[PDB]
């Protein structure tokens, strides 16, 4: 019956020739510097962010995307399209959701339907491979597809750990945690998302034991030998994603890895040398 669209923003990381295989559209967030401020992936990809920022010493500041973009989006979407699923980072980290929401009251043309990943990045970008999956496998329910991802919710898992978590720090993503913990974080953690904010999961010596660790709580899905993606995620350590991957998916043949990075927005936030590895069940 009804065409269904899908939408995502540009922080679920997922290449454009991937979005081009899959019917997924995007819209994109902002990167502010100094002088310019980007659009990220399609203006400015990962290695020029981090280049860009080291080599002018940049300070970034992030933006959600112009409500008048995404009512753009979905009014041209709607010409040929009944409903766009429009995917998108953590609405505890980003006003994104919210403002997809709130654009839908704005175009006449079709409906859209918000969706709170409640995280970011390829973790995010798997649930608008999963939406696009069923729509070409004949999903005609938007809402049918919403309970879906909803479902599929409930075994995402993503851990994650930065360099310098000053970034973190200055980009206020850390505020809700250091409200719960009633102070400053001082020491690196393992961090993850929890009640769609960000919080340390665990104290942690050495990034080494905390990629171990995530190993760890990888080989508790992995283990039940049920089909899966899994993304190891970097912010400029392409090399050491590349060898965590080789030496995982070995262990995994089960388990579709993707090697994907941290682009201008969200690596604004967790700063170079950030590492996290994420997963979920297909
Ligand atoms: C493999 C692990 C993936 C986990 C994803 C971590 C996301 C980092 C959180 C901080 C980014 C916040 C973005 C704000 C954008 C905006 O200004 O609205
Ligand atoms: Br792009
Ligand atoms: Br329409
Ligand atoms: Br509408
Ligand atoms: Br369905
Ligand atoms: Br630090
Ligand atoms: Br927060
Ligand atoms: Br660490």
């Amino acid at each position: 019956s009804m065409n269904i669209a899908v939408v995502t923003d540009s922080t679920a990381y997922i290449p454009k020739e991937m979005r081009e295989q899959h019917q997924i559209h995007m819209i994109p967030l902002q990167v502010v510097f100094r002088e310019e401020t980007y659009r990220e992936e399609i203006e400015l990809d990962w290695k020029s962010f981090y280049e860009e920022v080291k080599k002018h010493n940049e300070l970034p500041t992030t933006s959600q995307p112009p409500i008048g973009e995404l009512v753009a989006l979905y009014e041209e979407l709607g010409k040929s399209y009944d409903a766009v699923i429009s995917i998108h980072l953590s609405s505890g980290i980003s006003g994104t959701f919210s403002s997809a929401a709130a654009a839908d009251s704005m175009v006449d043309n079709i409906d859209v339907y918000p969706f709170d990943s409640e995280i970011s990045c390829l973790a995010q970008g798997f649930y608008a491979l999963k939406a696009a999956e069923l729509i070409k496998n004949g999903a005609s329910s938007p809402e049918d597809i919403i309970k879906e991802l909803e479902e599929m919710k409930k075994t995402v898992r993503a851990y994650f750990m930065v360099d310098d978590l000053a970034h973190l720090q200055r980009g206020g993503r850390l505020s809700s945690a250091q409200a719960f913990i009633g102070s400053l974080l001082k020491v690196k953690p393992i961090l993850h998302f929890d009640n769609k904010v960000i919080v340390p999961f665990e104290k942690i010596r050495t990034r080494k034991k905390a990629i171990s660790r995530i190993y760890e709580l990888l080989d508790e899905d992995a283990s039940k030998g049920l089909p899966m993606r899994a993304a190891v995620i970097h912010a400029n350590r392409e090399e050491e994603a590349a060898k965590i991957i080789e030496e995982l998916s070995a262990k995994y043949p089960h388990v579709e890895f993707y090697n994907s990075y941290f682009g201008a927005v969200i690596g604004t936030h967790l700063g170079e040398g950030a590492l996290g590895i994420c997963w979920c069940f297909k």
